[PDB]
């Protein structure tokens, strides 16, 4: 178990920290082999190196298994330009993994239905991971254009990438309840026939998951009215950035959500949350979404569901118990991870 | 005011003669000079006439000012070649009055907030008109097609064409609250800052509507979270399928959602729902729909705001005072239009 620790910036480190106190407590119970490095990137790589994302860092990431990573960014780095902004050195991380999946669970803890702005009954049991594919589509399709008269883009895919992010949502499923929902929208467009019949193929690899598809606007409307029915959702840039926004909202605190990016090279585990400096410091920020990114860290970086469900526990009952100010509550960073730990036997 | 009836199968006939009784009410009390003929449309005009849209209908329509249509389809006829399916009499409608704007309200009505899928709270107030574009965009777009190593389908929008649909949803804001909101991904592609620059570009010709832009994805987390600060809201066809799909879950009720299709000949009325031809002529149908429908012709056929909010309200007390069955009530179709046509009694 060999992480890469880019922490970043704001309240970046303070959860990051959080996260490593759950990890090392959990690696003296467990026996894990946990053996982690701390690297800049962001505002503290641009103020130590004069870029966010320097060499010694881009080594450290590939040298580990996988990268937990705090938020990155600042007022204080914005008055920069283009090729040092701490959202490039962002895009240079991804990039330089070739992650091609961004995996974002959405879960409604017991007892924090009452966050959701979904009705109590319907909010209830929510818990679904939506497989967004990251690279190709109509975001980076060619042809694409403007003029004064018309514009456009083009929304392709190609069969490697519908089958490696494909395999991610398969695995993943796995792992959980053991169902996929691929969405596309195959009643009108090619790219839609295209993607499920490719889909479909890589399910003869696993006759182990059962694999619905749904039109992204059936899926809009089922997200909405009966989100707890879904497992893992798969599907392709555009429809994963819309279906994953919606399915962010469903538990209602957007602070408390863990990220993962799945591709090539090192997975990256992070928290959905920006830097908010506003707060940054002061023993006040939320550490569940790192804590359980972290906890995505273990599952799909390093297999060890079982524990990285142990600690999801850990976390469901300390927001219970002793809740974060997000939630109404008064327990600090401190406070709360000591709660996590405290539960976490 | 001349209305050509397409009454269609199942339930369809039903739900649109309630709706004209409460048209037959209003032309009483204010003289609208109503007349209407009706045509045959959908399987029934198939069975008669071995085709969905015949000529007859065809010019009826293109002679009225307004087209009042209920459901079309079932099983009867679900399996036939596409030339003299309902659902390509439907698309040659559109295409014969060529209807490019798709308007599709979800109001949560004052008292049945039980029905959201959404906290209360959340769904106090919703009334949301999502102005879908539906001749363009991807799904018509070129180039396209797939291989065996890749599939392509192209979002193209041409000036004209995101033109007139945001007149369509300026115009429907200034009967409403005068808020457009217009939804592009004006920040990754190139389509969405044409889009945005059209629409602007436009809004300078209706400066007394209040206009804001939306990304598609922030969007739908704001239909969830908000969806009660919005009256207007207009986008291209995809994202107006994906966010109107979304909207019409609001409520919790999909039987109970009226539309309108608008362009350059006669704008057409229509339930959402499907004809049901389960409960066909059982007397249970809930004529909600159509009644919803019937004003919003008052409202964007003939500009009678007033005189579509007025149903509207009448609809409103309806729905909390005598349910129909799906809503957990027991008001068959005769006894709720009749609840509407006494609460309109309050002229
Ligand atoms: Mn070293
Ligand atoms: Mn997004
Ligand atoms: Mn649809």
């Amino acid at each position: 178990m060999k992480v890469a620790v880019l922490p970043g910036d704001g309240i970046g480190p303070e959860v990051t920290e959080a996260a490593l106190k759950v990890l090392r407590a959990l690696d003296e119970a467990e026996g894990l082999g946990l053996a982690y490095e701390v690297f800049p990137f962001g505002g503290a790589a641009i103020d130590a190196f004069g870029e966010p994302f320097p060499e010694p860092t881009r080594k450290g990431v590939e040298e580990a298994e996988a990268v937990l990573l705090g938020s990155v960014g600042g007022p204080k780095w914005d008055g920069l330009p283009r090729k040092i902004r701490p959202e490039t050195g962002l895009l240079s991380l991804r990039k330089s993994q070739d992650l091609f999946a961004n995996l974002r669970p959405a879960k409604v803890f017991p007892g924090l239905e009452r966050l959701s702005p979904l009705k109590e009954e319907i909010a209830r049991g929510v818990d679904v991971l939506i497989v967004r594919e990251l690279t190709g589509g109509i975001y980076f399709g060619e042809p694409r254009g403007m003029s004064e008269a018309e514009a456009w883009n083009t929304e392709r895919y190609s069969k490697p990438e519908v089958e490696r992010v494909a395999r991610v949502a398969f695995e993943a499923a796995r792992k959980r309840r053991k169902h996929v929902v691929s969405v596309d929208k195959a009643n009108v467009l090619e790219v839609g026939e295209f993607w499920r019949k490719t889909v479909e193929e890589v399910g003869r690899g696993y006759p182990d998951v059962a694999l619905e598809h749904q039109y992204v606007d059936a899926m809009a409307m089922h997200l909405v009215r009966s989100p707890a029915r879904f497992d893992v959702v798969v599907t392709g840039n555009i429809f994963g950035d819309i279906l994953s926004d919606l399915a962010s909202v469903l538990p209602g605190s957007l602070g408390l959500l863990p990220s993962a990016s799945l591709g090539r090279g090192t997975p990256v585990f992070e928290p959905v949350h920006g830097s908010a400096p506003d707060i940054a410091g002061k023993g006040i920020a939320n550490p569940t979404a790192a804590i359980l990114s972290a906890a995505m860290m273990l599952e799909h970086a390093f297999g060890l569901v079982e524990l990285a469900r142990k600690v999801e526990d850990a976390v469901a009952k300390a927001l219970l118990e002793t809740p974060p100010p997000d939630l109404g509550g008064s327990a600090g960073t401190e406070a709360f991870t000591a709660t996590v730990l405290r539960h976490l036997a």
